[PDB]
């Protein structure tokens, strides 16, 4: 609950995280690129980009496509609007529902992706869904923000954001390239 445990526990991820993808077997970095890998690039943890959002759930969950970067479109279901403050600006985002996983998936571009420090096709962010009767305020924390394989330069088909999931903002908290 303290801010010292949120950080402790961001950078712990993070630190895993650069752990798995220096050494699996299964990491997404390119064989040709494990060799120089010396960890994924971050923003400086910052709690501005930590905000509570509004969860605003699909009256009537609908399948939707994303288009991917490589073959058929990408099947989901749309799941709520998220709705939160940077600054003293309003935004909203478009939660997916993935078959098969519990946390929300929420991809999306900023003014980061603009002005290139972050993946130009965008980054993802997963979100823990509120209580199913009813929720309305769930943690939205961009210092989670993380990239689609593909930023790596893998073979990989990964999901793109949809236009309204741009954010008008420069979100300097996650995963940068």
């Amino acid at each position: 609950d303290t801010d010292d445990a949120w950080r402790a526990r961001i950078a712990a991820h993070r630190a895993d995280k650069d752990e798995f993808l220096a050494t699996h077997d299964q990491s997404p970095i390119p064989p040709a690129d494990r060799g120089a890998f010396d960890g994924l690039r971050y923003f400086d943890i910052d709690a501005s980009f930590r905000v509570a959002a509004r969860y605003q759930p699909a009256r009537d969950p609908e399948a939707v496509e994303l288009e991917t970067t490589r073959g058929p479109p990408a099947e989901y279901t749309r799941a709520a609007v998220l709705g939160f403050d940077l600054g003293d600006s309003h935004h909203t985002l478009t939660a997916f529902r993935v078959e098969g996983e519990s946390s929300l998936f929420v991809p999306f571009t900023d003014e980061t992706t603009d002005d290139g420090r972050t993946y130009e096709h965008g980054r993802y962010l997963d979100v823990d869904p509120a209580g199913a009767d009813g929720g309305d305020e769930v943690a939205l924390d961009f210092n989670l923000a993380y990239n689609p394989f593909c930023a790596y330069g893998g073979s990989f088909s990964c999901a793109l954001p949809p236009a309204d999931n741009h954010v008008p903002a420069a979100i300097t908290a996650g995963e940068r390239v």
